[PDB]
């Protein structure tokens, strides 16, 4: 029977996981003053500000600006951190017209939001609260990480695949699974075959997954 290693930011237990990346915070420095909207595409915005910033003044002022979010989980998050979520209705960025709106974001470039704000004529700023980095890992932790032959391996997302790749030879005795095809596509630039979740879940992920054990 093949072994399942998950490629991803978090342990999926009792199954074998690869926790190759890491996030670093950095501190919000701009005045918040300005602006009456945030928006968020990552729940590690919100875990950032969280931290930078716990039992200051400025994460209240924060918590009080109205809230946007691209997806639910983000949303969900926002909301369970008591952070104020906007009104959204029952297409955000009709709501976001007149409003001065503060990105909060990642380092990388993923989903370029600033473009997409930016041609609907959103007066934004944008602020770099996070990184997604490479772990420096030793020797002997790469020792112990290495996948058995024949496994296969989930990909919950590029950054993931990268990491990786940097770090392990992928055999060709492995079997890749994407979860959607931004990460398949990926992996395929690079030469790696995987099969893809139906849905982009970690639920369908396992499913496929264990279909091929």
């Amino acid at each position: 029977m093949r072994e399942i290693v998950w490629v991803h930011s978090q342990r999926i237990a009792p199954y074998k996981t690869l926790i190759l990346n890491e996030f670093c915070y950095y501190p919000l420095e701009l005045d918040p003053t300005p602006f009456n909207a945030l928006i968020f595409t990552s729940k590690n915005a919100v875990f950032s500000l969280l931290e930078t910033l716990k039992n200051s003044p400025k994460l209240k002022m924060l918590q009080n600006i109205p809230a946007y979010a691209l997806s639910e989980p983000t949303a969900k998050t926002l909301q369970d951190h008591h952070f104020k979520v906007a009104f959204m209705g029952e297409e955000i960025f009709p709501l976001l017209e007149k409003k001065s709106v503060l990105y909060l974001r990642a380092k990388e470039i993923v989903s370029s939001l600033d473009t997409i704000l930016l041609e609907h004529g959103i007066d934004f700023k944008q602020a770099v609260v996070y990184e997604n980095k490479l772990k420096h890992l030793t020797l002997s932790e790469q020792n112990a990480l290495k996948p058995k032959e024949k496994s296969i391996l989930i990909f919950t997302a590029i950054s993931h695949a990268k990491a990786f790749l940097h770090y392990f030879e992928f055999l060709e005795n492995y079997t890749a699974i994407s979860i959607g095809n931004t990460t398949a596509l990926y992996l395929q630039e690079q030469g790696i075959p995987s099969y893809i979740a139906k849905k982009p879940s970690l639920e369908a992920c396992l499913e496929l997954a264990l279909s091929l054990r």
